């Protein structure tokens, strides 16, 4: 497979493996929280990362970084501060940056 794609796929797999991914897996349920998309007019989630990756959105890892940071941002913006969601996003962030430092 293409080196970048494969790297990002592995990185994404690691991200999904990292428990803290849990809240951000699927898109926010429009039926329940439509307001997510109306406020956070910058949608992303890990399924969407997978879609974008498959769609070769991430022409450079920098864009993956940006979008993952977008998940973190979206979370912290939308959810009340210092929540389980914030903690999860923070664990995700640290884990992610750790993976980046590893490779």
């Amino acid at each position: 497979g293409d080196q970048l794609y494969t790297t990002l796929k592995n990185l994404l797999a690691q991200i999904k493996s990292h428990p803290s991914a849990w809240p951000f897996m699927e898109p926010v349920k429009k039926s329940e929280a439509p307001d997510y998309y109306e406020v956070i007019r910058f949608p992303i989630d890990l399924k969407t990362m997978t879609e974008r990756l498959r769609s070769r959105y991430y022409v450079t890892r920098k864009l993956f970084v940006a979008d993952l940071q977008r998940v973190i941002a979206n979370c912290r913006e939308y959810n009340p501060p210092d929540s389980e969601y914030c903690r999860c996003a923070s664990a995700l962030e640290k884990f992610f940056y750790f993976k980046l430092k590893e490779g």
